[PDB]
């Protein structure tokens, strides 16, 4: 299930800069390189691996249709 | 199960502004655009994807029947 | 399972004011309107939906038998 | 499984005052009245229901064998 | 699975003092008395029961082979 | 699943220094010695065992292909 995948794929495909806010309030920025049901790979200087269980919200930097 | 879906659907359908409070105390605001069992899409300038595991409470801005 | 349901039902039925403390230390107050295994609906001016995964403790404002 | 139950039962049966520390650092005190795999009922003036997912450590006020 | 058990058993058997850091940054110290897949029993003046879901990292006070 | 394993294996095999940020904002550093689906063993002076449920992001100190 089911909503996640089209939303994240749209961001990934359009290479939209996003802000990922973590469960501790820390903000990550970059482009979604790929994802599965457990992690998101977020690209800027290096690819970092973000655990979805530690994500609170994914905020596109501009409107993106899914 | 079972309580969530009528509650969130009522908010979504009536387009009631809500406050979503996260597990770190951060408050999000907007209208519920859609949801499944893992995320809520919360609309204002952009659609942001909120993970339910990081939500503590959903507070309608006015009384809504479910 | 098994302890939750009689405890929360007693509060709900007796309409006992409770304090719900969240995993971030934030205190909610109101009466338990209904619940399932994922959320509690907590009533005051509006019904708010509290996720049990974000609850640390439910504290009745007075002794209640279960 | 398997370690929890003898440990908590020993506390419950011996009516040992405990400190329950939550995942946010908040300390609860009282005696364990009962428990299942999801919650602990902690007694002082009222019985409060503590969610095990929000517990970090259970600390007996004195040595207890299990 | 699979890595945990040899690591924690090595600490337990060698009675190595460890620091257990919790998800809120609080540090516990003592020796691992026993464990299962849900909790660790950590010994100093009393045995305290630590929930693994609230543990971030287990740090031996000296190098231990597993 | 599926993304984690090639990413972490690449770090492990190349012995890339990483920063592991925990869900409370605390940063760990060292090299990934091994991992399974529940923990990562992170090496510096001692091997410490990090629970993946307490990890927010794994950040390689330099670009690594997976």
């Amino acid at each position: 299930q089911s909503l996640q995948d089209p939303f994240l794929n749209a961001l990934r495909r359009e290479r939209v800069p996003v802000s990922i806010y973590l469960v501790n309030g820390i903000k990550l920025q970059g482009q979604i390189e790929s994802f599965d049901q457990f992690v998101i790979l977020l690209k800027n200087t290096v690819s970092q691996m973000v655990y979805k269980h530690a994500i609170s919200t994914v905020v596109p930097s501009r409107p993106v249709s899914h």
